[PDB]
C-alpha cells in the first residue's frame, strides 16, 4: 500500500526520495512502513485511518529546508512542516493531507543560539524544548524565566506558532515572539522585523521593523517554514506565592468570573493568568474514574459530591499566582482575599497550606506559573484506559451568565456523548477562554469517532451562539475556519488569495486552518 | 494642466467622476484646481512639485467605499485612502503616486460606534480625532483614557495603523488594536479576529481569532481601506506624578541610557515610555530661534549654554510619569532618584516645582502622558519662519555607547546642513527610538530640496551602522525600504508577491512603504 502524494509516479517519488537523501542525507530520510509508524498522531480521532506520511526529512539546517522546498516544489510534493510534533491535543505530527512528506524540522535544528540577559530575550530552532531551555537557564545561572504550556516537551517556536498561551505574565507567547527567519513555500529565505536590516542588533528587540508587519502571518499557517525565532524571556521576580479557592456551588462561576475580570484587567492584582478549574480535572489529575463511579456513562451527583468531599475542593478551583517583593505579594493577596471572600463558602490555601491529594494541582499550577516545565497533566490521561484527549476552546466576552451558559451548553451535549465535562474558565486580559479537555479510550474504534462528531457538536453549536474556538484539533479545521465566515466567508477568501500567491504550487501543510491551496479546492 | 490618473483619458475620468458623484453625491467629490489646493503636503519636501491629486471623494459607509474600489478596479484610477490626513512629519495628505484619487473616509465616517467601560474598549471609524474621542470620554465621564500622540488633531485608527505611539502605558497602539473591519483593494469587505465569527462579542476583546492573524499587514500598508477599527483603552489610574531630570553634559547620554533601560524592561518603575530630549528641542517650544543667535547656520557653544542657563536645563532632559496609589507612586519616584542620582549634575523637579519657561515642556508632558490631546508641539514650528518639520526615528538597541555613537552621527551630518538638532531618545521595552526632528523653511525651494537630501543621507548613514526606521515621510518610503534588503530584498518581494495577489489591477496607494504593484515595476 505503498503511501505516496497526490499525483505522483512510484518513480518520481524515488527520484524525489534520492534528491532529498542528497540534501540532508540517507539516514535522515524515512520512507518504509515501520519507520512512519512513529509519526502517527498518537491520539487518534475518528475511527478511520485518515493522515498519513509518505516520508519524513529532517534537515539540519536553513539552507537544506530551502533545498528541500525547492525540490518538493519541482515534483508537486506536499510538505508537512513540524517543530517537535508533540501538537497533542490537536494531531501531533500527523499531516492533514495524505502522501505529505513531514519535514521535520526541530530532530536536527535544535540549537539555542542566542540568549541574552541585558535585554531579556532568546532566538530559538525548532527542536528547542520548553526542557531543553530550562536546562539552559539553569546551567547558566540565568535571572531571565520562560512561560510555559502545560506539556514541556514541545517546542517552544512550534507552540508560539500556534499562539499557544501560558500562564505567567509573559503568557501570551506571541506577544512576545520577535523575529523570525522562514523559508517562504518556493524555497525564498525571509526575516522580519529588525532581523530584515543587515547589522542591526534590535531583531528580539523590536518586532514590527518597517512596512506591512507579517509574522501574524505565520502563526497557525502554511505560508512557510521558520528556521529561527525569537521571544523575549521576563526576569524572574524576587519572590512568588500561588493560592487556591475553592467555591462549593456550581452556580458560584457566575460571581466568580464577574469579580476576577476587574482584578486581571489592569494585570494586577492578578499578574498571572487567572485558571479556574473544575472537580472533575482535579479527579483526573490524581485518580482513576473507576475509583469514583464504576458504570459506563455519567457520574451521578453523589460521585460528585464524594470527589469534593474526598480531595477537600469545590466544584469550580481557582489558581493564581503573585510576583514581586513580599509587601506587594500581601497587598495583592489581601485585595484577592477581600475580593473573592464575598463569595458564601470560599476558602483559600497557599502553596503551602496543602499537600493533601486534593491539592496535588495547586503544586503543579505553582511550578507551571513560574516558568518550570512539567509533563504532569499526561496523568489525567489515566482516567480511563488507552487514554487520549482532544482540546476545544471557544472565546467569549468574560461575563458570569456567558459562562453559565457555556457550562450549561457543553456540559449538557457531553453527557449525551457519556463523556465528562473536565473543563475550565481562564481569563487572558478582557476576553474568556472556555478551555474543555475531553478524554477518552484511544483504543475502541468507536470511541473515537463519538469524540469527532462531539467536539464537531459543540463546534457548531458554540458558533451558533457567538463563540469561536481560538485553536482548533487536525480534525477539525475545516469546519472551524467555516464558523468565521461573516461577509460570506470573506475572511477565507482572502487567506486563499495569499496562499495561492505565496505558495503557487500548493506544497506547504495543505488544508492548515483550512486553507487550501487552489489545486486542492473543490474536494 | 488638468491632473489625471495615469494612462486615463479626460473622457474615462469624466465617466468616473460621475459614477464616483453617484455614489457619495455631487458635494463630495472634488475635481478642481482651487479645491484640490487643500490636500497639498503642508509641510512639503523637495524643491519639486511631487504628489498632486487628480480628485478627492469623501465617502460616507463601508458600502461607498466598496463602490468606490469597485469603480476605481473597472478605470484603474488609483486610490490614496486616509482618515483625516494630517499625517505631518511623513507626508500630510499627498498621495505618493501623482493622479491619484484621494478618499478622505474620517470626512464623514467620523462616528465613535462605541465606547464600553466593563471591557475597556472603543470601536472607532477613521474620522474620530483624539479631541473627538477625549471629548467623549469627558462628556461621558468615563473611567477610561486614551493614549494620544503628541499631536492630537490625528485620526486614532490612521495613527493606530502608521504603527504610531503614544507614552502612557498604552503606548504601543497597534498592540491594543483590537478587530478592524476593512475594505480589500477589489471591493470585497472583511473583518478580523473574532469579528468575523458572526454574533461575537469578542471583537475587541481577543485581537487574534482563528488562522492567520492578518491585521499587522493593513498597518504601513496599501492592502485596504480601514472602515472600522478597536482599540483598548486603559482605565484611568487613582493619580500620578510627572517628573523632570536635567543632566548637564552632552556626555550624560551614555549613562542615562544603560540606567533607563533596567528601570524600564519590567514597565516599572518606568512605567510610561521614557523620552530624553534635548535642550534644542526645549529651546523651540517656548523661543524663536533668532532670540538664541542670528547667523544662518550653525549655533556656538555659548548659545547652548545660555539656552541651558536661562531655561534653567540640562542638554538632556528627561520625563517621565507614574501612576496608581500614592505609596506606589512615592515608592517608584524614590527608586528612580536613587538609580539617575548617581549621575553627576542631576537635578529633579515635579510638575509642581517648576512653572518658569524651562518647565513649559514638564507641563505638556504631564498632559500628553496622561491620555490629554494637546497641539503644543505646533509651537516647535515657530524656531524658524514659515516653519514645517520632517520625521527621522532609527531603531536600535538601547546601549549608551549606541546611542552617543547616533548622536555623533546624526548632529554632524546635521550640521553640515546648516540645521539643528532637535533630537530625542526613547524606549519602549527593550529597544531605542532616535526622535529626530528637523525644522526649516518651507516656502524656500532650496530650504526643501537639502531637508530632502540631508534625511535621505541620515537614513543611509543609519541603515549603514545597522539602524532601520520604525516609520517614514512619504518621500523616503522608497529609500527606507532599500535599507531592509537582507537575503537580497527578500522582505519586499515578499510584501510585493501579496500587494499583487489582493490588488491585481494595482489600485491602493501604489508606492506606500516602497510597494508598488505589478503595473507600477520597472520605475
Ligand atoms: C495533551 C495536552 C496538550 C496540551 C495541554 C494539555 C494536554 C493534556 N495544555 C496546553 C496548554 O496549556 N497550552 C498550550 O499552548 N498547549 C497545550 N497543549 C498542546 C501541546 O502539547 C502544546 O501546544 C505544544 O507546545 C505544541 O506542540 P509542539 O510545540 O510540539 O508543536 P509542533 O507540532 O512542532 O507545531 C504545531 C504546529 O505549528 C506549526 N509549525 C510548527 N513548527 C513550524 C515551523 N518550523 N514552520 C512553520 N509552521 C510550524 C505547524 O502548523 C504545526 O502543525
Ligand atoms: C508635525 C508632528 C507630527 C507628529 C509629532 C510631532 C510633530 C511636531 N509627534 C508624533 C508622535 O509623537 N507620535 C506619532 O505617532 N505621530 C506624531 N506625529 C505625526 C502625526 O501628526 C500623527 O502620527 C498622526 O496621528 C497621524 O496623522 P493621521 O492620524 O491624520 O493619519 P492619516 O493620514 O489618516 O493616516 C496616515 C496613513 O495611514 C494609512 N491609513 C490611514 N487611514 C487608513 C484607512 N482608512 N485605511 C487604510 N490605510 C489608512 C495611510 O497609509 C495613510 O497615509
Amino acid at each position: 500500500t505503498r503511501t505516496l502524494p497526490p499525483g505522483v509516479s512510484d518513480e518520481r517519488f524515488d527520484a524525489a526520495l534520492q534528491r532529498f537523501r542528497d540534501v540532508v542525507g540517507d539516514k535522515w530520510v524515512l520512507s518504509t512502513a515501520d519507520e512512519l509508524e512513529a509519526f502517527r498522531d498518537p491520539y487518534p480521532v475518528g475511527a478511520a485511518e485518515a493522515n498519513l506520511p509518505s516520508a519524513v526529512v529532517s534537515p539540519e539546517s536553513t539552507e537544506q529546508v530551502q533545498d528541500i522546498v525547492r525540490i518538493a516544489n519541482e515534483y508537486g510534493i506536499p510538505l508537512h512542516p513540524v517543530s517537535t510534533g508533540k501538537n497533542n491535543g490537536y494531531g501531533g505530527a500527523a499531516p492533514r493531507l495524505s502522501g505529505s512528506v513531514i519535514v521535520k524540522t526541530g530532530e536536527r535544528m535544535n540549537r539555542i543560539l542566542e540568549v541574552n540577559e541585558k535585554y531579556g530575550y532568546a532566538l530559538l530552532e525548532p527542536g528547542v524544548t520548553y526542557f531543553d531551555l530550562y536546562e539552559y537557564l539553569q546551567s547558566h545561572d540565568s535571572g531571565l524565566m520562560l512561560d510555559c504550556p502545560d506539556l514541556g516537551w514541545g517546542s517552544v517556536v512550534g507552540n508560539t506558532l500556534d499562539r499557544g498561551v501560558g500562564y505567567t505574565p509573559y503568557g501570551d507567547h506571541f506577544m512576545w515572539q520577535t523575529g523570525l527567519e522562514v523559508v517562504l513555500p518556493q524555497g525564498e529565505v525571509m526575516r522580519t522585523g529588525m532581523g530584515a536590516l543587515p547589522g542591526s542588533d534590535a531583531w528580539q528587540l523590536f518586532p514590527y521593523g518597517f512596512g506591512p508587519f507579517p509574522d501574524g502571518m505565520f502563526t497557525q499557517s502554511n505560508l512557510g517554514i521558520v528556521t529561527k525565532m525569537g521571544i523575549a524571556l521576563m526576569q524572574r521576580p524576587p519572590a512568588s506565592q500561588s493560592f487556591l479557592i475553592t467555591f462549593d456551588k456550581e452556580e458560584d462561576l457566575e460571581q466568580i468570573v464577574d469579580i476576577m475580570l476587574p482584578l486581571r484587567i489592569n494585570m494586577a492584582p492578578l499578574q498571572n493568568v487567572p485558571v479556574l478549574q473544575n472537580i472533575f480535572m482535579h479527579a483526573a489529575a490524581v485518580s482513576k474514574r473507576t475509583e469514583w463511579f464504576d458504570g459506563d456513562g455519567p457520574m451521578p451527583a453523589e460521585a460528585i459530591e464524594r470527589m469534593k468531599k474526598d480531595l477537600d475542593l469545590g466544584f469550580w478551583n481557582f489558581y493564581g499566582t503573585l510576583y514581586g517583593p513580599p509587601p506587594l505579594i500581601e497587598m495583592y493577596y489581601g485585595m484577592i482575599k477581600e475580593a473573592f471572600g464575598k463569595i458564601p463558602g470560599a476558602r483559600f490555601f497557599t502553596h503551602e497550606e496543602r499537600d493533601d491529594r486534593g491539592g496535588h494541582v495547586l503544586q503543579d499550577r505553582h511550578k507551571i506559573n513560574n516558568g518550570i516545565p512539567s509533563l504532569d497533566d499526561l496523568q489525567l490521561l489515566d482516567w480511563v484506559p488507552n487514554g487520549g484527549h482532544i482540546g476545544f476552546v471557544p472565546v467569549s466576552a468574560p461575563d458570569g451568565r456567558e459562562a453559565m451558559k457555556q457550562f450549561e451548553m457543553v456540559r449538557n451535549r457531553a453527557n449525551e456523548y457519556n463523556k465528562d465535562y473536565m473543563a475550565g474558565f481562564t481569563i487572558g486580559l478582557r476576553e474568556m477562554y472556555h478551555v474543555c479537555l475531553f478524554i477518552y479510550d484511544t483504543a475502541d474504534p468507536e470511541a473515537r469517532e463519538e469524540i469527532l462528531q462531539m467536539t464537531k457538536v459543540l463546534v457548531r453549536e458554540a458558533a451558533e451562539a457567538g463563540y469561536g474556538e481560538y485553536r482548533t484539533h487536525n480534525a477539525l479545521m475545516d469546519d472551524v475556519m467555516a464558523t468565521f465566515n461573516w461577509g460570506d466567508g470573506a475572511l477565507l477568501k482572502f487567506h486563499e488569495k495569499i496562499k495561492d500567491a505565496l505558495d503557487p504550487n500548493g506544497i506547504i501543510a495543505p488544508g492548515k486552518s483550512g486553507i487550501w491551496p487552489q489545486r486542492f479546492r473543490g474536494q
